[PDB]
């Protein structure tokens, strides 16, 4: 296996109820597998869905965090406004120690390219040795998300180690 | 009534005690009112003064989200780093999701026109339909923070519905 | 003594073992003596070392808030992604109200010399009438937060008395 093993969890009630495809979690793979040098020798190892359940949110990302012993999980959707979004929410509760200085940055980075950055309520944090970090589910943002991550991100996961 | 109800709380000792006038309050009022169609059709409908009190501010806050049906509620004053300021503390007792890209945004914008923007501790977030957005005291303050939210602002308060 | 009292807390577990000198400290004291008018008559007074422990640092920002009345503490190091960096979930137990633009404003200017930054956890916050700040523990951290703060520090320290 790699260096750094990383989890995918696509955050939406349509996607889990069969409504409609994943659009956000192929482009997240992408951006990790093209990136896998940078960060340090990463591979997405496994994917899931969940729909917008703080429970089913939460019961996954201890599995992943706790069993399963992924280094870098990322959450896609569920960040926003709406009644629904709360995968902040959920990720708050699982985590032990925050990482405020990546929400800084994604925000600060998505801000130049879209107002609706304000709009993201993503959390971030530190559970045992596995980093989580909240992604909008827009695709062309979990891209933006991660090049601003990407400077300092291997050097978290090495780290948390 | 307008698609979006915005109430205004100026948080003041001194405004409270009728010691001084409220010059934020109508500053507020002006600046949502001659962007009511950038906000989507918002009016401000109610104004209210309390004194510098968790419990006071509290108070107000959950009843204009829990039974005036309140929208948008500005809070003015109180988040400075003064003994009494306690904007923040009462506010992060009320809202039940918090609204981090809307503080960056502010904080982002004000820093450009004073380094004193610092000193603002300003809280936000939602409770129900209700977005809460904690702005500085200071009159100018009211604006440029609005400034700052209203390319996304209108769809925040669509989100929140 | 001092118009403003200043307390530098290093934390680190080599240090306090013994096992390397403190070079952060010294770097802390130069830029707040060699400040100490711009900070409005701030003097540090004191010092001290503590191991990346949670109630040895807890026991600490009590003791010279609760007791010593130090106006200002500045902690360095354990801020980081390691298991052992603690110092921001300590510094969270013991503040009382949270200052998150002193936060913002050393992340924005961090992030502007290194990407690294966005690796600092720090918190801030006030208890009684004392301001904590955590500061990451390379030294050359220490002097760009402060450059970071100075514009504004000398009032965020009158308006906490
Ligand atoms: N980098 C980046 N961030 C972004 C976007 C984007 O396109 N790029 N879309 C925004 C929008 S349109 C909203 S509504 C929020 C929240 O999205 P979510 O609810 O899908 O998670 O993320 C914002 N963050
Ligand atoms: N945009 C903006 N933000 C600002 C200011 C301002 O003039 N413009 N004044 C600052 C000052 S001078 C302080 S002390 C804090 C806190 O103000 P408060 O206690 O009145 O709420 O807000 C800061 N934020
Ligand atoms: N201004 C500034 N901030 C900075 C740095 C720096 O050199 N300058 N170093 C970074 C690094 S390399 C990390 S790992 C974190 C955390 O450091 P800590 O664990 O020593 O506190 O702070 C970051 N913040
Ligand atoms: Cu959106
Ligand atoms: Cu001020
Ligand atoms: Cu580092």
């Amino acid at each position: 296996g790699p260096e750094y093993k990383v989890a995918i969890l696509t955050v939406s009630d349509t996607v889990s109820a069969g409504a409609g495809p994943d659009r956000s979690g192929p482009r997240a793979v992408s951006v990790v597998d093209s990136s896998s040098e940078k960060l340090g020798g990463a591979k997405v190892v496994a994917t899931a869905v969940v729909p917008d359940e703080v429970e089913r949110i939460k019961d996954i990302l201890q599995k992943w965090s706790d069993v399963d012993e992924m280094d870098l999980i990322l959450t896609l959707g569920g960040t926003g406004f709406t009644p629904r979004d709360v995968t902040p929410e959920a990720t708050k509760k699982v985590i032990e120690r925050e990482t405020p200085g990546l929400l800084f940055v994604m925000m600060q980075e998505s801000l130049k390219i879209t107002p609706f950055a304000m709009l993201s309520r993503s959390a971030a944090g530190i559970r045992g040795s596995t980093l989580i970090i909240n992604m909008p589910g827009n695709p062309n943002a979990v891209a933006e998300c991660m090049e601003a991550l990407l400077p300092a991100l291997k050097h978290a996961l090495k780290q948390i180690a």
